[PDB]
RNA sequence: UUGUUGGUUUUCGGAACUGAGGCCAUGAUUAAGAGGGACGGCCGGGGGCAUUCGUAUUGCGCCGCUAGAGGUGAAAUUCUU
């Protein structure tokens, strides 16, 4: 189903990973990234919404990426991990590690990888108030 | 400053204006680790006007795949074939 090529030779994929506070996104497109190969995510793998963000929701993510991008034809990925960004934070949430950890677990190959966090030259006011998120 | 009068022969001192002189060693303290100002080469997210760029946030159009997404201590209001 995937493309003719040698058995010397591999294909590439840009796995876009989305790793927030509150989900996990395990997203492989082709080398363009216009075109999708297949998107799972940690609250496709969980019941409850505090577990979305969780390293083994993330996991269980991208197994299920990992098969579909094979059975597709995918044998090796670009990784662009990315926080939330914007004015918001810029480190990547616990899946991050997770999903990164299996997909080199499941077979497949790792191409680069580079974090695509949107960084702002300085922004729209953020969230909270001057007195913060009091929790 | 002439005692027979008066005219005094008058002189007299002072007070103004004015010209030419000489003479004074002729006449201006210093340059504030006070200040002002000049100049010189710099220096600075100092001020005003115009201009340029940056990515992000938000919205929209097209395309891809897909059933979740979001948010939280947990949720729900909310967005969604
Ligand atoms: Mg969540
Ligand atoms: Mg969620
Ligand atoms: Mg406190």
């Amino acid at each position: 189903l995937g493309p003719q090529v040698a058995e010397g030779e591999n294909v590439f994929g840009v796995c876009h990973i989305f790793a927030s506070f509150n989900d996990t996104f395990v997203h492989v497109t082709d080398l363009s990234g216009k075109e999708t190969i297949c998107r799972v995510t940690g609250g496709m793998k969980v019941k409850a919404d505090r577990d979305e963000s969780s390293p083994y929701a993330a996991m269980l993510a991208a197994q299920d990426v990992a098969q579909r991008c094979k059975e597709l034809g995918i044998t090796a990925l670009h990784i662009k991990l990315r926080a939330t960004g914007g004015n918001r934070t810029k480190t990547p949430g616990p899946g991050a590690q997770s999903a990164l950890r299996a997909l080199a677990r499941s077979g497949m190959k790792i191409g680069r990888i580079e974090d695509v966090t949107p960084i702002p030259s300085d922004s729209t006011r953020r969230k909270g108030g001057r007195r913060g998120r009091r929790l």
